[PDB]
């Protein structure tokens, strides 16, 4: 008899323990952690928990992670049991075009935004307070992305548009994925806002494989327009604030198509009509950690953590999670020496932020662990479940949304050095719109955003001298 | 062979004798209730039904709930066998906008709302502002430009919450909108998932408009009750959409079909006894413990409960001492309320326990099954929907005592988030040391100006209804007083005569400085 | 091996000789009738068929009832397995409303002359035809409050009885018929702490020669019929209560109004209540099996009867301060006991007196009047809180 709770194919011992995957001739063995001659072949150091199914409460179990009999789109990172192989997905838009309702046309920038809370004097109502209601919680679970439109006279009269006329907004979108776990058919409900609540569109669309860091309409073939049956409609009132800020806002939910499993006897991937992400992904939201990183890229991604919970027996069951073995597992960390480095940049090159009970949970552990720094007792930090924490690049500043605006005056001098220019740092980068001249080339040459006017001054300063230049 | 009789998993020794939940190695186990080993390490003493899989009579068993083998989403307080994991669901409108049926003949105003509970069912009764929306607005009925047989059009934004126990995957419950008493206006009814104690349009999304299919149709003869009243009801019931189950061998949990809340809801209802509660927020909270009862031989089979364990498993009571108290305020700052045959039940067990005070024979008083009890704070004064309306006059200079400001164009103060929840304004004026009570913010309207920030501290503004300038100081010596005037005090109309001014209003000392303390 | 035909869960033992539920640590325990122990700790004598499944014919098992295993909603009056667990529901009238094609308030109380309910318009504050301003090519169109109310046993989770407002005998105004909300035995189905429903696509339209009627009597009637929404069943295995699709009332019901004898009282309220008690048939071998019926327990189990000192009384109200009203075939089966039983009052054989299946009995306060439906400056009575 083998001693196996959860069912899933890792016994009680192995699940607790420690466990990894090997090849003999060619099959495959699951065998109990020997640090003597695993981690010197080159493998993974395993652990889950025996009396849940999955760990990270997603549809794929533990075994079928480990082993590989999983759907091949699932993120390598997710393959660790530890890790949630859950879907995310924003809108990108491309570019916008404006006309009178019956031109002006600019490219449009956008990165998937995760909001910070509030400074200390922003208005706010008696629930925001109030327990449980309301409360943002330093950030919450969604998709949010913000839109950048093109600066480079009067958008109001360039159309021919008066108090009583109306203008009509048509832009370039794209769906992208920045998830772990792929959808195969639905697309989720987006919703187009202006400035903070007023809603101008909702949008939403098949059978094309959405896959996890990939773009739904693939960039080999054409995007897709906005309604081409009745499109958005806008006033010259709204019209002037959309002219006076240059931004939008793109809000996707999280109702998701129908999940591929796995099938054992056949070992084929089948679309179960029975088992959605509706009713999965709020499982995970509740028993997982959530990090946030931008070390490849700095867009910010979203990846989840199997966490330990105190008032939850079956939570207990799963191994506790260290913050120096999570950062390894959910984006690539590496030990090389002992300290920890993402591809070469060290953990103390990065910012540390947490929300109201997350900072507070770590502030007794500092205490207990007696070391103030988060970097010394980095191996021993605990892990709890439905924690936020967010974790940026010291080198750039952040907004409001939590994403790269600019830099210190030696970083920009840094990359724009050479005769060349460095794909990260050109990201944060006589008239108020005579500024764009950058043309990226293929061959990796080139040929700031938070001091740039979008808009001149109450004196119409339609002149670069109020500009914060750099060299 | 093992005795159990509710093939739950927990046998009847323990079920009856007492058990609790631990992790061996990993594993989770079943074991019964030792206080030497268990009460030391932080367990909690449970005890269910042997001969029910439910105690409770909800859709999760005894054993799916301790050991966790349950929909995450369910309360924490609820994982426990004698607590309901059971949904409730009202309507809250964030604000409102009226316009005539079809630029600037357009009224907007934000509201507040808050579950009612009369003195089994869902309602909330909103609140629309009083305060000018126009420079100079008067009458609702001639801002927008409407006459005997002009009908008014009526647009509001809502929002659905969750305030019970357990969560609704996908249909939501049909409310109905109410003007007045029974002046039904308007019924509206909607794979999104709402988690207990959270928003359905969560706030980092944009809420839900009314009919923009066919909107809200109002006669200008019921649109001068709105503008009389000021207030709404909405009546939502207690329909929801299938719920969500656990499989063991495959630990995920799944939509079922088959099991919808409208079967099991009411059962629960019959079973358990109802306790409503106020403590964290001036809100009704409605938490059902699985009690005791005679007629029924099957809930004689629930453990016997007590007024002490049951308030500590439902909300969350602590006993340091030996009296209980929640988060830190005592019992006895709390007010009993019940029913006809409840209070009559708990009037019997006082003569024969001899002791006539409720909080001294507290641990021993026993709960019945279709009770409904009713705790509130001291503090406050209740209305017929027992919501928080004001407070005793020495209570509101308690929590204005913190000064963290004082400047001539606003007023920053550490206020109370509890306390000022019964405030609906407060009044600006110059006191001379000759003794002229002139007065600047004076109008029925004339009260909002209260400005929480972020920080935690209540913003006074005069500049609000000054003309955007801060106060002038005619002397240093002058007494600048602001007053506070409550949410039952507050005039949302002028009187017979046309009343706009501050004071008829019943107004409470709260700032007494003098004009050289500030500035 | 134990004996049991029914398959229930009490053996063709205690069926027959006697049982009672008792809890010993906390467990539910079903054991023989001892009057040592049983009768003195205060516990009531169940006894039902062992060959029928549900002696009252109704949805729920014998020992659905007896152990608790049932829908909680269903009476305490009828967890007995003697006692029909049956829904019966009347339209109940609050106001009424007139006005001309383009106010008094109305009492009503169930009719037994199915199910017919008949309303009362307040007299009190000149000629309703001319208040209006009708004349005889005009015509009226009424509008009411009305609430659907359960007088049964057993509770409707869903689809509404299906009415009909008649004027006078056979003309019918209008058909009303309307939601998963749960109506309650004795309780409001647009429960009195919301608002309650109004009436009509389409209003009721009335003529001026029918309207003349209706100021004339100031009275209506209500006939509702007994379909109704599907019954939940209890499932034993995971102790859970749903709604059965398969077994409806419809299929149920004329089953228990063919098995059961028929005992109206209106003891605690002067309201006309319908009560159904498992009754024993000669013809029916399977009607047999029922223990044999008498009027005395069966007064006791249907409504709440004691017997304090020997003579059987109603929460004080003595036995023979209730009348005794009976069919053609009910009476004359009565007839002959009492002509055997030599005794020819019912109040002295009263605890000998047999009852049969199909029966129809009705028993009315004597102190009180009753017409054929057994039940302007005058209106000042404002009946105050205190009793006065």
């Amino acid at each position: 008899t083998v001693p196996d709770r959860d069912n899933d194919g890792i016994p009680d011992s192995l699940e607790v323990e420690g466990y990894t995957v090997d090849v003999k001739n060619k099959r495959t063995f699951l065998s109990p952690w020997i640090s003597n001659i695993h981690e010197k072949k080159g493998l993974t150091k395993y652990k889950s928990s025996p009396e849940k199914w999955s760990t990270a409460s997603d549809p794929y179990s533990d075994f079928e992670k480990v082993t590989g009999r999983i759907d091949k789109n699932v993120s390598p990172e997710a393959r660790h049991p530890l890790v949630a192989a859950y879907p995310i997905v924003h809108v990108d838009m491309e570019n916008i075009i404006l006309s009178k309702n019956e031109t002006i046309s600019k490219n449009t920038s956008t990165s998937r935004t995760h909001t910070s809370e509030v400074h200390g004097n922003a208005e706010v109502h008696a629930s925001f307070f109030d327990i449980g209601g309301s409360v943002s919680a330093g950030f919450s679970n969604s998709n949010s992305s913000t839109v950048a439109i093109d600066h480079s006279r009067t958008w109001a009269e360039t159309m021919g548009l008066n108090t009583a006329d109306t203008a009509r907004l048509n832009a370039n979108i794209r769906y992208v994925n920045t998830g772990t776990a792929p959808i195969y058919n639905v697309l989720p409900t987006t919703s187009l806002v202006l400035g903070k609540n007023q809603t101008l569109a909702t949008i939403k669309a098949l059978s094309q494989i959405l896959a996890p860091n990939n773009y739904y309409p693939s960039k080999n073939l054409a995007p897709i327009a906005l309604n081409a049956s009745t499109p958005i409609t806008m006033n010259y009132n709204q019209f002037l604030e959309l002219e006076k800020t240059k931004q939008l806002r793109l809000d996707t939910d999280q109702v998701y198509g129908n999940i591929a499993t796995y099938n054992f006897e056949n070992g084929r991937v089948r679309v179960d009509t029975g088992s959605n992400w509706s009713e999965v992904l709020p499982q995970i939201q509740e028993t997982t950690a959530r990090i946030i990183f931008n070390g490849k890229d700095l867009n910010l991604v979203e990846r989840r953590i199997a966490a330990v919970n105190p008032s939850d027996p079956l939570e207990t069951t799963k191994p506790d999670m260290t913050l120096k073995e999570a950062l390894k597992i959910a984006f690539g960390f590496n030990e090389p020496n002992g300290n920890l480095q993402y591809q070469g940049k060290d953990i103390t090159e990065f910012d540390f932020n947490f929300d109201q009970q997350t900072s507070q949970n770590i502030k007794n552990q500092l205490a207990e662990l007696n070391a103030t720094n988060i970097y010394t007792v980095l191996d021993k930090i605990k892990l709890n479940a439905k924690m936020n924490i967010l974790i940026r690049d010291k080198r750039f500043h952040y907004d409001r949304n939590n994403i790269a605006v600019g830099a210190d005056e030696s970083v920009v001098k840094e990359a724009h050095r050479e005769v060349n220019i460095d794909k990260d740092i050109r990201k944060i980068l006589d008239r108020y719109d005579m500024l764009n001249i950058s043309s990226l080339r293929q061959d990796g040459k080139t040929f700031t955003k938070e001091n740039t006017i979008i808009n001149p001054s109450e004196n119409g300063d339609t002149s670069t001298n109020g500009i914060k230049k750099i060299l």
